[PDB]
């Protein structure tokens, strides 16, 4: 079968200096608010604003706190796998 909400996307940050997107918190309470020129996730088209964030590299955004998952995701930026939820 086929994924249809939770998508996996795959990045290399090697040409990008940045993911070139917002998140922000509100659990799924991570999410995309906009998506921004010049970055990865623009350059590869699959990310939507609105998509949750639920994982990257296997890490889980639940139960982070705020600070938590920005120095997470902070120290990624190897290929980056991002789990995103469409709904």
């Amino acid at each position: 079968s086929m994924s249809l909400n939770i998508i996996t996307v795959t990045l290399n940050m090697e040409k990008y200096n940045f993911l070139g997107i917002s998140i922000v918190g509100q659990d799924g309470g991570i999410y995309i608010g906009s998506i921004m020129k010049g970055g990865a996730v623009a350059a590869d088209g699959r990310i939507e604003p609105g998509d949750m964030l639920l994982q990257v590299n296997d890490m889980n955004f639940e139960n982070m706190s705020n600070d938590d998952a920005v120095r997470v995701l902070r120290d990624i930026v190897g290929p980056i796998v991002l789990t995103v939820a469409k709904c």
